[PDB]
C-alpha cells in the first residue's frame, strides 16, 4: 500500500464531495412532488372570476380544501397581512406554503405601482377582479389584463406591475421561495418599519411549513 | 466605595420618579375637536389662504405654542413609499401640529408608531384602506380621519390634496418611520436636516415658553 | 566677467520651481476649456424636432442624427440596452447614449407612469419630452407645473422636486456636473427596495461602456 499527499487529498476529497453532492442534488430534484399543477390554480380560479371577490375567495378556499385535504390552512390560521415591496403595497392571505410551492390571495383596494422583483420562481396571478398592467423589461409598451386572464411572471424576468383600484387575484408560485423572501421583506425593513407585519408574514410562512410537515409525516 | 456605586442608582430612581410624576401632571395645549372645527371652518377657502388664516387663529388661541413666520418652512417628507410636504406649526414630545399634503398625489403605508393622528382635510381627497379589510374609505374636504395607535393602513392622496394634522402620543417613536426613506430611498440629507431642525425649533419654543 | 555668469544648481532649482508654478497654473485651465460637446440647450432644441412622432421612430431617428453630428461620442447599437431604473420611490427605464464624468445623455421614461422624489445631486438635468406628460412640484410651493410634448424640464443643481410621469411618457435627458454624485443616489432603491442586483450590474456596465467609449475616442 501507499499514502497520498495532503494537497493531493485536498483535490481528491474535493472531487469526492463534488460527485456526492451533485448526485444527491440530482436525486433530490428527481423526487420533487408538486401538489398543484402548473396551470391548475388558474384553471380553477377562472371559474370564480367576476363574482364578489369575498364570495369568490370563500368558494375557492372551500374548493381547495376539498380537492387537497391537508395542504390548505384552516379557517383559524387565515389572516390578511399587508405586503410592501419594490415600491408597491398590497395585502395577501396565505392558503398554502412550503419550500417550493405557495398559494395565496393577493390584492389591493387602492391600486399600486412597483417593481415585481427578480427571483427564481414562476408565479401565476389569476385576476378575480380589477385590472393588471404589466411592463416587461426592454419594451416601451404596456399590457393590460382583466378579470379571467392570468399573468405569468417567469423566473429571471423583471416587470413593472400596476394594480388598479379593487384589484384582487389568486397567486400560485413554484420555485425557491426563500429566494423570494429576501425581496419580500426589503421595504418592510427599510421603509415602513412595520415589524408587526413582518412577524405576521413570518408566522403565516411558519404555519404553512408546519401544516406541510404534518401532512408529510402523518397526513390524510 | 460601593456606596458610591449605589448612590447613582438612588439618584436615578429619584429622577425617574420626578419624570413619572411630571408625565402624570401633564396637560395638552390642543384638543382634537378644536383642531377639527378650526380646519373645517377654512375648508372652503383656497388652501394657502386657509393655511394663513389657521396659523393666525392658532397664534391667537395659543400664544407661545406656535412657531413664528421666520421659523415656518415647507419641508418634504418621503416615508413608507409616499411623498408629500409639511409645515410644522407646533411640536413637543407629546403633541404636534402641522399642515400636510401633496400636489401630485401619492400612495403608501401609514406607519406603526405610538401615536394617535388626526387629519382634517382642507382640499383634495383622502383614501384609507384598513388592515384586514378588502374595501376602501374616502374622506372629502371638511372631514376628519383618525389613525389610531399601533394601527397600519394604506393611504392615498389625490392631486392637490392638503390637510391639517394634529398628533398626540409618543412623538419620538414616529421619528423612525420619518427618516427611513430619507436615508434609504432619497438620500436627501438636506431635507433630513431641515426636518430635524424643525423638530428642534418646536422643542425649543415649547421649552422657552414653559421656562421664560 | 562675473557679472553675467550664472551658476548651475541655482538654475536647476529655478527651473524646477518654474515648472511647478507653470503646472499648478495650467491645472486651473482644466476649467478654462470645458468644451462641452453640446452647446448648452442643444439636446432640447434637437429633440423638439422629432417629438411629435411615435416614440420609437423618434428615438431611432434621434440616435441616427446624433451619431451623425457628434461621431465617436455615441454608443453603438450593440451596446444600446433598456435598463430599469428605480430611485426616490419611482420607477422607469433608461437607455444610455453618452456617458462621461462631466456630462451624460440618455433616453428615459416609463409606460405605466410613476411618482417620486427627484434627488439632490450636483447636476443640471434637461429632460426634453417626446411623448406623454411631466408633472413637477418644486420645493417650498403648493402648486405644480405640467410639461407637454415639445417642452423641456430644467432640474437645477442642488434642487429637490416631486416628479410625476403619466402613462406612456418618453423623453431625452442631458445632464452636466459631477455624475458620480448622481450615480450614488441613482442606485439606492436598487439596493434597498427592488434588490435587483442584475439591474445594478446592467447599469454599472452601461456606464462603464460609456466611459470606455469616451476614453478610447480621446486617444484615437
Ligand atoms: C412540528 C411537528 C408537528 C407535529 C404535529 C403532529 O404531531 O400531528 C399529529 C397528528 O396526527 C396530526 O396529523
Ligand atoms: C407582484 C408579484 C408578481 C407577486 C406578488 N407576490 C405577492 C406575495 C409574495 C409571497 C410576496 C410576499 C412579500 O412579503 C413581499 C413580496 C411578495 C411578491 C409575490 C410573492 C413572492
Ligand atoms: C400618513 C399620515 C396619516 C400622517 C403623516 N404625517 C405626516 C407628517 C409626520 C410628521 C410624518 C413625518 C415623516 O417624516 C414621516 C411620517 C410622518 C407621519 C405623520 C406625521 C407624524
Ligand atoms: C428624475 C430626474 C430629475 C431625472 C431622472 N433621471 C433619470 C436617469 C438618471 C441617470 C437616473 C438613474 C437612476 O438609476 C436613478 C435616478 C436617476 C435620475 C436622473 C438620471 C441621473
Amino acid at each position: 500500500q501507499w499514502a497520498v499527499g495532503r494537497r493531493w487529498a485536498w483535490a481528491a476529497l474535493l472531487l469526492a464531495v463534488a460527485a456526492v453532492l451533485t448526485q444527491v442534488v440530482w436525486l433530490w430534484l428527481g423526487t420533487q412532488s408538486f401538489v398543484f399543477q402548473r396551470e391548475e390554480i388558474a384553471q380553477l380560479a377562472r371559474q370564480y372570476a367576476g363574482l364578489d371577490h369575498e364570495l369568490a375567495f370563500s368558494r375557492l378556499i372551500v374548493e381547495l380544501r376539498r380537492l387537497h385535504p391537508g395542504h390548505v390552512l384552516p379557517d383559524e390560521e387565515l389572516q390578511w397581512v399587508f405586503v410592501n415591496a419594490g415600491g408597491w403595497m398590497g395585502a395577501m392571505c396565505l392558503l398554502h406554503a412550503s419550500l417550493s410551492e405557495y398559494v395565496l390571495l393577493f390584492g389591493t383596494a387602492l391600486g399600486s405601482r412597483g417593481h415585481s422583483g427578480r427571483y427564481w420562481a414562476e408565479i401565476s396571478d389569476t385576476i378575480i377582479s380589477g385590472t393588471f398592467h404589466q411592463w416587461r423589461e426592454g419594451t416601451t409598451k404596456s399590457e393590460v389584463f382583466y378579470p379571467g386572464e392570468t399573468v405569468v411572471h417567469g423566473p429571471g424576468e423583471a416587470t413593472a406591475v400596476e394594480w388598479g383600484p379593487n384589484t384582487w387575484m389568486v397567486e400560485y408560485g413554484r420555485g425557491v421561495i426563500p429566494s423570494t423572501l429576501a425581496f419580500a421583506l426589503a421595504d418592510t425593513v427599510f421603509s415602513t418599519q412595520d415589524f408587526l407585519t413582518l412577524f405576521y408574514t413570518l408566522r403565516s410562512y411558519a404555519r404553512g411549513l408546519r401544516l406541510e410537515l404534518t401532512t408529510y409525516l402523518f397526513g390524510q
